[PDB]
C-alpha cells in the first residue's frame, strides 16, 4: 500500500513542463540587507559566471564529474542546481536495476545483468566489472564503433606600414633640411584546434513506477519533508556516453614601431645638426589546452601543441579496448515522475561566486578620444527613519553634465548603503544634422566590486567598453 501511495503522490504533481524546465538566471546580481537602527549597516552582492571554451578548467571539471557520477540510476531535484549542471543526489535505498552497454558486438545473456542502487559502488563497481570482462574475453576481432568529431578553425593575419618622407627648406637667408622615416609592422596569429570522440555508451532501463525510486518500506511523508514539493521534481540520470576530448588553443601577436627622424640646418650664423632614432618590439605568446580523453604516449605531444598532435592522437589510439581509457564526457538525466520530462545537460557546469564589500566599490570613467561628451552621473540613496520607513534622498554628482575633451579620468566611489544609479554619458558629435548622441546607457546598474567604463576611438565610431570585475 505504501508503494501505491508513493505512486499516487508522484502522479499528483502537475508542474508545467516549459516554465519549470526553463528555470535559469542572469549574469550578475545584488542583494541588500538592513535590520535595526542601533548596531551597524552593511550590504553584499552576488554575481554569476559561465564557461564553454574560453575560460575553462580541468581539475575543477574532474571534481564536478566525481560529484555527479550517477551514470545509472539517479534522482536530481529540479530546482536550481540541475539547470546549473550541479544538483543533489539525495535518494533513499531503492530496488535493484539493470544497465546495458551497447558496443561493437557482444553477447545477449552477459549483455544485461543486475545492479543495485548506490552512490559510487555498484554503478562504478558494476560498470567497471563488465567493462574489464569485454576486454578480457574478447581480445580484438570486432572493432569498436567510435564516432569521431573534430573541427579546426584558424585565423592568422599580419599588418605592415611603410611611411617615408623627406623635405628641406632653403631661402635667400637661412637654409634648413628635414628628414622623416618611420615603418609600421603589426601581425597577429590565431588558431583554434578541436577534437572529440565518443566510444563507450551506457544506458538505463526506463522506469514504470516508483519501484526503482523507492524500496519496500518507503516514507511518502518522510521523503516529502526533505525537499520534494511541486516546484521541484525528481530528476534521474538517463543514459551516458564515455570517451575523450582533444583540445588546443594558442595565439601569438607581434608589433614594431621604428621612428627615425633626421634634422639638418645651416643658417648664416649657427650650425645645428641633430638626428634621433626610435625602436619598439612587442611579443605575446600564450598556449593552453585540455585532453578530457585521457591519453599517455600521444598525450605529451598534444599537450605541448606542435604539428603532429591531432594525427599522433588520432592514429595510435584508434582501437578502443584498454590502450586508451575512457572519460566521462556528456551527461543525460531523466525525470522519474511520468516518464516524459527529460533534461539534456553537458559536461561543463557553471561555477557560483559570491562576496561582500563593507565600503568598497567605486565607479571609474576613463575617456581617451577626440570628442566632447557630457557625463550624467546621478543616483539615489535610501535611509532608515525613526518610525520604520525607508526614505529617499537623491544626490547627483558635482559634475552632472559638461564637456570634457581628452584626456579625462575620474571615478565616483560608492558610499555605504545605496540603490539605483542613473548615468548618461552622451558624446557630442556636433556634425550638422544632429547635436547630441547617446553612446552608453544603463538603468539600475548592479553594485559591482570593481566596474570600469572606458571609450576608445574617434568622433565617428564610439568603441566604448565597460569592465566589471569582482575578485
Amino acid at each position: 500500500m505504501a508503494n501505491k501511495a508513493v505512486n499516487d503522490f508522484i502522479l499528483a504533481m502537475n508542474y508545467d513542463k516549459k516554465k519549470l524546465l526553463t528555470h535559469q538566471g542572469e549574469s550578475i546580481e545584488n542583494r541588500f540587507i538592513k535590520e535595526g537602527n542601533q548596531l551597524p549597516d552593511e550590504f553584499v552582492v552576488i554575481e554569476r559566471k559561465k564557461r564553454s571554451l574560453s575560460t575553462n578548467t580541468s581539475d575543477i571539471s574532474v571534481t564536478a564529474t566525481n560529484d555527479s557520477r550517477l551514470y545509472p540510476g539517479a534522482l536530481l531535484v529540479v530546482d536550481e542546481t540541475l539547470l546549473e549542471n550541479n544538483p543533489t543526489l539525495l535518494a533513499v535505498d531503492r530496488a535493484p536495476m539493470t544497465y546495458s552497454i551497447d558496443l561493437p558486438g557482444l553477447a545477449s545473456s552477459d549483455s544485461f545483468l543486475q545492479v543495485e542502487d548506490p552512490s559510487n559502488s555498484s554503478v562504478r563497481g558494476a560498470v567497471n566489472d563488465l567493462l574489464a570482462k569485454w576486454h578480457q574475453d574478447y581480445g580484438q576481432v570486432n572493432n569498436v564503433p567510435a564516432r569521431m568529431q573534430y573541427e579546426k578553425i584558424t585565423a592568422h593575419s599580419m599588418e605592415q606600414l611603410k611611411v617615408k618622407f623627406g623635405s628641406d627648406f632653403e631661402k635667400a637667408a637661412n637654409s634648413l633640411d628635414i628628414d622623416f622615416n618611420a615603418v609600421h609592422s603589426g601581425e597577429k596569429q590565431i588558431q583554434i584546434v578541436n577534437f572529440k570522440q565518443i566510444y563507450y555508451t551506457v544506458s538505463v532501463d526506463a522506469v514504470k513506477n516508483p519501484g526503482d525510486v523507492f524500496q519496500d518500506t518507503v516514507t511518502v511523508e518522510d521523503l516529502k519533508q526533505r525537499g520534494i514539493s511541486a516546484e521541484r521534481p525528481l530528476v534521474y540520470i538517463s543514459s551516458v556516453a564515455y570517451g575523450r576530448q582533444v583540445y588546443l588553443k594558442l595565439e601569438t601577436t607581434s608589433k614594431s614601431d621604428e621612428v627615425q627622424a633626421a634634422f639638418e640646418a645651416a643658417i648664416l650664423g649657427v650650425k645645428v645638426a641633430p638626428q634621433t632614432q626610435w625602436k619598439q618590439i612587442l611579443d605575446n605568446t600564450e598556449v593552453k589546452a585540455v585532453i578530457l580523453g585521457g591519453d599517455p604516449s600521444s598525450g605529451a605531444r598534444v599537450v605541448t601543441g606542435k604539428v603532429d598532435m591531432v594525427e599522433d592522437l588520432i592514429q595510435e589510439g584508434s582501437r578502443f579496448t584498454a590502450d586508451h581509457p575512457g572519460l566521462p564526457i556528456s551527461y543525460t538525466t531523466s525525470f522519474l515522475r511520468d516518464n516524459v520530462v527529460a533534461t539534456f545537460q553537458n559536461s561543463t557546469d557553471y561555477v557560483e561566486t559570491k562576496v561582500t564589500a563593507y565600503r568598497n566599490g567605486d565607479l571609474l570613467l576613463d575617456h581617451s578620444g577626440a570628442y566632447v561628451a557630457q557625463y550624467y552621473i546621478t543616483w539615489d540613496e535610501l535611509s532608515y527613519d525613526h518610525q520604520g520607513k525607508e526614505v529617499l534622498t537623491p544626490k547627483a554628482w558635482d559634475r552632472n553634465g559638461q564637456d570634457l575633451t581628452a584626456h579625462f579620468t575620474t571615478s565616483i566611489p560608492l558610499k555605504g548603503n545605496v540603490r539605483n544609479l542613473s548615468v548618461k554619458i552622451r558624446e557630442c558629435t556636433g556634425l550638422a544634422w544632429e547635436w547630441w548622441r547617446t553612446v552608453y546607457e544603463k538603468t539600475d546598474l548592479p553594485l559591482v566590486r570593481k566596474r570600469t567604463i572606458s571609450i576608445w576611438g574617434t568622433t565617428l565610431y564610439p568603441q566604448v567598453e565597460d569592465k566589471v570585475e569582482n575578485d
